[PDB]
């Protein structure tokens, strides 16, 4: 069976990280939380596997870069982005660029949908998977 599931959270807000984690708060999940994007780097560079689910928050400057690296390496899970507008302008439709195309995307305001959306997006992500991460 499935002993629990390991999602690795980077978030320089508790706010942010007690709501993203508190939505996962699911008995068998492991939430991980990296005060840096670096330190997130030496824990998916050495467990990709071990991640079931990486919450990430866009509102960060050079997220993406971080990002890029968990890409660079390879490493693709089922991540959950936060912070998408709800407009259908063209000027800002949310590019997929923050991770790859099996990320999940969650309202900043919508931190509750995150055990559902793990759910989601560990399937959207084993269909996907292997994703590309061309970052």
């Amino acid at each position: 069976m499935l002993s629990q599931i390991a999602i690795c959270i980077w978030v320089e807000s508790t706010a942010i990280l007690q709501d993203c984690q508190r939505a996962l708060s699911a008995d068998r999940y492991q939430l991980q939380v990296c005060e840096s994007g670096e330190m997130l780097l030496e824990y998916a560079q050495t467990h990709r596997d071990q991640i079931d689910c990486l919450i990430l928050v866009a509102a960060n400057p050079s997220f993406r870069a971080v990002v890029q690296q968990l890409c660079f390496e390879g490493v693709v899970v089922p991540a959950i982005v936060v912070g998408d507008r709800d407009s259908e302008d063209p000027d800002e439709p949310a590019k997929e660029q923050l991770y790859h195309s099996a990320e999940l995307h969650l309202g900043i305001h919508q931190l509750e949908q995150l055990p559902y959306q793990v759910d989601a997006a560990l399937a959207e992500f084993l269909r996907l998977a292997p994703v590309e991460t061309m970052a």
